[PDB]
């Protein structure tokens, strides 16, 4: 068959026992994919092949670098998708995040040199000095680190760790001037790394002065949403949304999650969000490795069940970074992601420092499009429905019964005309099958469009008749048009089309099953 | 809700129902019940189709009563907003087999005794002096069936009797269940196959009568094989090709062949009269659930028929059985329920259908929807047709938003008859110009038929709006939905028939 | 063949499609019978034709009658039960019960529609210690609102029958509303369609009923649909096609035993109308959806931390692997026997015990067959163990339910006594 | 509340996701065996000492490398390391030796030390018998004189972990394209995933290697790539009379063994899903489907599976794992596996220790998190209506287990069958089981929730004071590993006469 002869089972095992390796994938790809931009990734040549690879939106990490080099990476981003902005028909919009830096700690200077790298020995002695004289002098008996209140979160005996928690250090003798400090598995070190301290209520701003400068750099650039890092609370998503006010009203905000604070109030946030991400990297040292897995799922499962967009972070193909192939479990993870239910999956040193930037967007491809089509539709179509409530929105009635009728017909594909994507991300959250296409005439709408897994956003570029009547039918022409022309179906299938009975916001109500010209 | 035993324990009596009654009932027109005075009172307690059963009659008897029932249903019919339709059946005669009189009155009886001796004969002689120990019967092959251990039941199965020799013409008997044996009585034969054909020639002439009368459905008794569905299709012809048959299974080899017949036939009717006699008694529930469950999961129409309230031809309270019975077979999914003496010949014939209706609609008020529409879907297979994708997209949103009802415009009702093989909770408003259809249209469950008066409109998309604007002006009225309650409509793209697809979501003006 | 083929459906649907009539049915019935006894059936040679016809506890109705004539059918039926005595394994046990009168208030011929009448009066109060005296096994007191009827009952009959368990009669609107009260208070509910469809409308007397039986259910108590069920069968010797499927519907709904007033009192055709019932509950057990009443049953199930409780369950879970023919258990008051059934098993019960009052109670739970150990006691505990086992096996390749060399499922315990069951074995049979 | 109860009473696989917490700290002990590589890292007789008490269950040897006197010193110092915990039999863990077959493999010669290659240059292989000690960027050497038979104009040949990889232009010599580009070693593998290479998968070197097995006492064994079962027939019969209870796991590597896997299963004791061979043979992006597939048969028929290569690859080099290596084996035993292995983590890394325990907490946090009440009911509804007495109980003392949340079910076994068979309806409680026997103590780490004590004492006389002898023996144990206080209520499988096969009765009997 083609997917189909595992999701027609009565039992989640017997369709785990039906997973044939021979029944290749059909539709499109339905999860978005972010990839980070850097230095192996920068000029347009290598912009422009990764759009021909999968690339869905361009992620900038405002932890590193000045606003002109990333307005350049910008300028150079949007000059590479208007590569192909000729034909309406194939052209692929794309989107740019902003990530925020956020209450980082970091280190000084090793010995005033960006490059240097002294050698912490196994069971040696450092002090962390707060003193400042030091900050450009970092030797391997001293650590200059910039957190002021580091003597009022700490106690003798905590753990301290340095650099992705590579290297751990505990206090033994801790004054207000310093902490002495003893390497229990120490390595290499280097400047400017970060520190973390797990079990500790550090009271840094969440939203400081260097948050301001970048976000009203954002705002001015025209980005499409914000991933603000290390959000503990609800009050913290309301100081982004109102840092951004009137102007960056239109710009979604993606909570990120990296520390047990933020673990224990998801609810608090969420409801305050417009969507999650699943910061695996930072979180990883907050709280035990080993529990890793299981606040993935929880947040991916709860976010699924409100119908909101949540993300897959860092460090998924991270043996690419210096090889043309990744390992097992690799390539395992990231289909593991799709399975339960993240919206996009994300590589950050993957493709800003990496040596193969273009194959692992490759890889992602590859993998999502298998794990799509070996998901268990039967039960989660069923369990996503019986947990909904019983709504009043016309427009729900018409998204859940449109995913009825496109299981019914296994149909190519459904049409939906929205022009502020609300109405496309109601369709996707009962997670059809069959790919969405929203045709919209607002282009941010358009970018903002690949962060709820099903919806391929196609721009229509083309001028409004006189009667709506005729420029309704004729943005649906145009998705068939686009359809066929990509694959998605052929002349004589049936789709479905979503459409409204007044221009406006808020009132798709009639739903069309249509053939296909 | 999860589970369909804490389901039972969370029945309250205390909680009355609402919407209407979605189970159709049928009645069959007698003595009792043939007056233009009081057909009028049944339709207002609940009637939806009238049953003439050609068992005994002749064609001017029954063109009387025809002409009877429609003077009732468009009698007050001025106002189209609150006109009920009801539909006509004809209940064919079928290879039956009758004893002779009895000391030659109709009226005279004898006393059979248990253990005692009777002597069945095919000679014509002793047809109008049948006494207590020579019986005649019309079946003039009935020895080249029954053998020496047979097995003979007289008046509805309440006289029995065992076949100890045979000949030809001749069958000695001893009485096994004595009684009073009357004239004229019924004769079933367990297990020997008959030879009668189930279209006879006084059955041609029944069907040739009925297509004259423009009868909306046949209710063909006896059949065995899908051969038996063929002959009354063909003699039907052309002139007479739109009304439904609805087979009736009354014997062993109907049962046993039952997927045969279901493929070749509109509908069916579970007669648990004969039935019950064919098959031992106890097994009849076991073939009445599997035929509701067969044709739940195709679409086509069930009716459930004999003695559901049997004790209401005497008395005008039913018992306990009766009413644990009519209950329990709409809870099985059946699509109508039928009444035969109790409306025919008895002494409180609107006071059974009131109480049919009481039972109906409180038995729909107790359904698990939950399990039966997401089971339904699960061997309902993934088909080609527009139509079927945009029914079971709208009752899936039926069920969301808490629909008030769900209005089709129907020319053929085909598309009506689409939307109501899912079964959602919510009601079926059906619109069209058609009344042969607004009649047939009681034969599938939850669907209201609803017939339009008004001219054709020059511009169609104008014809449109006006039918679904009349289908919420007879259910404000009627109390099925308020002013601003979402409601599901159904239309299609373009003039004539098969071409339903659009469902809008809107509501009540 | 005992419709096997529908037992193995994945939807409910699909289920009913696979009712296959020419699918017969095991040779065990469940479903208990419950027969009033009255003129037509007084007499000691007709009671014998309704033992091996069905009947399995006699009821005796003390709205008329007095105590000389009572004692009297008392008299008979314990003289036709013992007929079969000469015959331990054949032997089958025949309980009594008492349906007292109550709150009747009638004016020469019953009729009549708060009742402020006590829950039990001076001629209820004799008539319940006349029921102490004749050994009575169970008693059905007749319309009851609250716990405090119950409790009312159950004090006037005070240690010499103390384990006689009350059946309280929902027959009221009040009963309706306090049934809670009114179950954990009592040992079992009987659900009186007759004097509650007057009470009640006649449009709603079916959604009573099926609340009633899933709740006990759900607790685990015995319930029994009782009055007219098979009403024509006593001027007519055949019944409606309505009549044969309240009683099979009435076994599909969960009820443990079935009762009959009028058709065995009073009425022209008493032994035709106890093997009806018995004909019918023998076909609507085979058709039952056991994949789906089981799993509900224990999801809905506590987590009783009992040693005998735990073992129940896994009883029943370890007869549904094998397809067993029975499960054996040794029991001195039922107990154990109330808890394998409690999970609705496939094979019969047998259960063995030496007290000839809880061999009689045994019937008003579905599916368990009772069978009284005559042989004396022995010296060795475990070869007494050992022989009621043997007693067991051979009673069933007798009654035609397993035959050597098919495997059974056997409780018993590690010390003598009572509430130390918790030994499961599989053994063939031998 | 503990050990994710409130994920457990769910009634959704959605919601029971909704529900995890991770303030729910996992109680019960591990239920997921571990197996670890054994090489210069981890050869010493005490940091094999220290691998045990972080967890290590199986001590596999590799024998794709090494001599026979190598190995043997290998196994004699495993064997040294535990029996330094039989002082009390209350405490002792026992552990099994695996075999890992070299197989039928392809290894390119010497060379001239690397050379470079282009991203479209040629390179002539030559399979001349000049036993290439001198093998330069044009002209490459390898072993397998069957290759020209075996591929044709158009052919793919990967080479060195499928990291550089040619195609097949033109033929006659062997003459190829570089379709990928980088620095070839000496002696490297190759691999060909395409027609069937003649090579026999009981090879004369490997005759000899499971023969020292056979004499050694090992526990089981690995045979690597196997296709058919002949090749699982053929490997039994090797081992022959003197080994006949030695357990043969069927490595599943190439694109035959997946095509003919029901085959292969039948006629297996267990099988293993090599990730590191498959991935080549097969495309990377597809072999998470052949993991949950290969899984969840096995499941099925109650066999365990093992996942193999590169779960904590990272661990080589640095200390702590890589959050998509943390996730790789809290789904591997969340798919159904019975056992999670380590490669060249335990073998030649920098942290073997670090590796051992990191499995062993993962493991222990995400059986706490499996959705037990959909698993159990789909283990019966698939397992077919069997007579066997031995089965009956099994399911009827999982399902009494649940009803009274038992702390651990005794299972008194002397071949093992006894406790597999309940390990397959897999029991939230830990199968506690006894046995006299050593290889049954040491090959019951195969199965899932199996918790193997070895007992000493001799056989009483009485056949009554000697199985609750064996009884209390696991019910001290109980007590002091922490299972269960005594009060608490457990489930206890016995039978009727002594010898296998007759583990008929269940019994629920108080903590002491
Ligand atoms: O998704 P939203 O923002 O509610 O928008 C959907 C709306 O789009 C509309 O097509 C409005 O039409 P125009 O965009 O062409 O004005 C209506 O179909 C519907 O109200
Ligand atoms: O007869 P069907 O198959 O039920 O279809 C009803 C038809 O009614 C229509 O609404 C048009 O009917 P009219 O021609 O009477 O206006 C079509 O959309 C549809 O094809
Ligand atoms: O049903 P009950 O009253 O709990 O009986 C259970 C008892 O029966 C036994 O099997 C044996 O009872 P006896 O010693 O009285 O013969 C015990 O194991 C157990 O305690
Ligand atoms: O697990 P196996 O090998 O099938 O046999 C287990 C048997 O061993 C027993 O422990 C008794 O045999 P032993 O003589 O080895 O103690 C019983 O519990 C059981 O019947």
């Amino acid at each position: 068959t083609q997917q189909l002869h595992a999701a027609m089972a009565d039992t989640f095992l017997e369709h785990m026992c039906r997973l044939d390796i021979d029944s290749p994938p059909i539709t499109a790809r339905n999860t978005g994919i972010i990839c980070t931009i850097g230095p192996a990734s920068r000029s347009v040549e290598t912009l422009k092949e990764m759009i021909k690879s999968g690339m869905n939106v361009a992620r900038l990490n405002f932890s590193h670098g000045t606003h002109e080099y990333h307005a350049e990476t910008i300028k150079n981003v949007r000059t590479a998708t208007e590569s192909f902005a000729s034909d309406p028909i194939l052209y692929r919009p794309v989107a740019v995040a902003l990530d925020t830096k956020g209450p980082e700690i970091r280190t000084g200077l090793i010995k005033g040199s960006g490059t240097a790298e002294v050698e912490l020995k196994k069971g040696a002695t450092l002090k962390i000095t707060l003193d400042n004289a030091y900050m450009e002098k970092c030797d391997e008996n001293i650590l200059w680190l910039d957190y002021k209140n580091i003597c009022k979160v700490v106690e003798v005996g905590s753990k301290i760790y340095v650099d992705d928690g590579l290297i751990s250090l505990q206090v033994k003798q801790k004054g207000a001037d310093f902490l002495v400090t003893e390497v229990e598995n120490g390595g290499s070190l280097g400047s400017k790394k970060g520190v973390n301290l797990p079990g500790a209520a550090v009271d840094l701003p969440a939203v400081s002065e260097k948050d301001i400068q970048d976000l009203k750099f954002g705002v001015e650039q025209d980005v499409d949403m914000v991933f603000a890092s290390f959000i503990r609370k609800a009050s913290d998503v309301h100081e982004v949304r109102k840092v951004l006010g009137e102007k960056g009203k239109n710009i979604k905000i993606i909570s990120k999650i990296e520390n047990h604070e933020g673990v224990r109030r998801f609810d608090e946030i969420l409801e305050a969000s417009d969507g999650i991400m699943v910061a695996r990297g930072d979180l990883g040292i907050e709280i035990p490795a080993e529990k890793v897995f299981l606040a993935q799922k929880m947040m991916i499962g709860r976010c699924n069940r409100a119908g909101k967009p949540v993300i897959c972070a860092t460090q998924m193909l991270e043996s690419m970074i210096k090889k043309p192939r990744p390992t097992r479990a690799e390539g395992s993870d990231v289909a593991n992601a799709v399975l339960d239910g993240a919206d996009c999956i994300m590589l950050s040193g993957e493709t800003a420092k990496g040596d193969y930037p273009l194959e692992a967007v490759r890889m992602q491809h590859l993998i999502a499009r298998e794990a799509e089509a070996a998901i268990y539709h039967l039960q989660l179509f069923e369990e996503l429905r019986r947990l909904a409530p019983i709504t009043s929105d016309p427009t729900e009635a018409t998204a859940v019964g449109a995913v009825e009728a496109s299981f019914k017909c296994c149909s190519g594909a459904i049409i939906v005309l929205t022009k502020s994507g609300r109405s496309a991300h109601q369709v996707a959250r009962y997670r059809p099958r069959a790919p969405i296409i929203a045709v919209t005439r607002n282009p941010q709408t358009a970018r903002q469009a690949h962060l709820y897994r099903g919806i391929f956003p196609v721009l229509c570029k083309d001028p409004v008749q006189e009667a709506w009547a005729e420029d309704v039918d004729l943005r649906v022409n145009f998705a068939m048009n686009v359809g066929k022309a990509r694959g998605f179906f052929k002349k004589g299938d049936v789709v479905i089309v979503l459409t409204g009975w007044r221009p406006g916001s808020g009132f798709t109500n009639t739903m069309r099953v249509v053939p296909v010209p």
